[PDB]
């Protein structure tokens, strides 16, 4: 919504494509639009036209397009199939400087675990975590974020919750963090580096990969909302995680949107990769 | 059989209405039962459809693909989550244990190494095919001296040569990422199809991973496309997809047949389901 520059379809409309804008027609007006201006294209109602030109175009640009529920609210989106020299820059990152950045964005997300806790006055679990996030080690073989998570989410959601289906707090944390994801795996694209590669995992296929690496931080945005409507309704949760796109956040020391949040940091951690490690970003919630 | 596909690439409209999708071409009109599609393969520009029609199509689990100027994959509607009738078999995700998961796990992941060194056999590597052999045979429960690794270092240095001939010499990265998510796209949906959550996997757990157990499960049938690729290692990209392309319609032996691939992705995803289900039991293989 806010950020990014969002077009919202939500009347009874046709798409389509035409020397590179996007061309929406109703009843009453024209309008046409330069695809490299678009960020995100919301497709919220049914009671759209669209055509396969249009979509390619749209995919060609990387434009990130979604298609929503009964509710308008986000629900799939367009997935390429194969997403400047940063391929070569990229190849050049040593085992080391990715190793070291990965634990760094790791910690992050631990420590952002911790505080959030420590903002709920869940004060002792809360120590237990920073205790973990202080002797987080290179590439984490011991598993100290898996340990501080297993506490971090019994802490907020009660021990076992994973087996309580009456509670959808999975499918709204998922659906959260596949927001989030959507996110940065188009400024991943943006950037020119390999999406399937990342800094750590290299034996399962993702295609995403580096993505879930850098999103990592921003996980207990998530965590929060649902959190905050844990006994609610997966409508209402889905309806309160889309404010997250609307919402300010702190960061680098001013309030500024989540999608323009997203691009920096992306763009900082590739940035600080080509550079030894150098000038990694944080974020804090 | 294998799973019904319609495939669109006419100057057409697709619309819905009655449970049912509706195409419109100068020589015909159809009218399909939304339920009985598997697959929608979009492979020209010149196709309209509503937002109604893809909303339908993501409610019915219908694997929808998109084409560019080539009739070549280039994206595909990748819901958020996947819609179940039933959550039984969602708790049953949830309660399976450690020790069964992992047994799992390392039992596909077995068909994996073993497919990895039966090809490089049939590509004459027979040394290095041997070489995998032996990790294979000294592979434990969730692989932590990672001999995965190792064999997959292995099998691709051998196959494809290093890194610089990957991906700046030669498009084998990009063809085996495009490969892969291909056949990841099928393994999600049957995923879906048997009530499980795709993003909560047989072994990776910290990091956000939308299609984890999915490529869990598709692990052994990854030498597919290395195959592909490594039998076009030298032609242009877009042969190198157009030739990948093919999985959709392509044919495999399993269980002593010849099947689609497809039968094969739904057949062996559901008993690997069903296999977790019961205690690790009777985990399906597949050979190349």
């Amino acid at each position: 919504m806010a950020g990014w520059r969002t077009v919202v379809v939500n009347t009874h409309s046709k798409l389509s494509y035409k020397n590179n804008h996007l061309i929406f027609k109703d009843a009453y007006k024209t309008e046409l639009i330069h695809l490299s201006e678009i960020d995100i294209l919301l497709l919220e109602t049914t009671d759209i036209v669209l055509s396969t030109m249009l979509v390619k175009r749209l995919v060609d640009e990387n434009v990130l397009v979604i298609f929503c529920d009964d509710k308008r609210l986000p629900t799939a989106m367009l997935m390429p199939f194969y997403g400047s020299l940063q391929l070569g820059k990229q190849m050049s990152w040593s085992e080391t400087v990715k190793s070291q950045v990965w634990t760094t964005i790791i910690a992050q997300k631990i420590l952002n675990q911790s505080c959030y806790l420590g903002a709920c006055s869940y004060f002792e679990k809360s120590q237990s975590i920073m205790d973990l996030y202080h002797g987080l080690e290179n590439f984490d073989p011991s598993n100290r974020e898996g340990h501080a998570a297993r506490i971090y989410f019994n802490t907020l959601f009660g021990n076992d919750f994973s087996r309580d289906l009456e509670h959808p707090i999975n499918a709204g944390l998922d659906y959260g963090y596949t927001l989030l994801l959507s996110m940065f795996a188009r400024e991943v694209v943006v950037s020119g580096c390999m999406t399937q590669f990342g800094l750590k995992h290299a034996n399962q296929f993702n295609q995403f990969n580096f993505a879930s690496d850098i999103m990592e931080p921003f996980r207990p945005l998530v965590d929060k909302i649902v959190y905050e409507n844990r006994n609610q309704p997966f409508p209402k949760i889905k309806r309160e995680l889309f404010t997250l796109f609307s919402d300010t956040f702190s960061y680098n020391g001013k309030e500024m949107y989540l999608t323009n949040i997203i691009s920096d940091y992306t763009k900082k951690v590739v940035k600080a990769l080509n550079n030894e490690g150098k000038g990694v970003p944080e974020f804090r919630i």
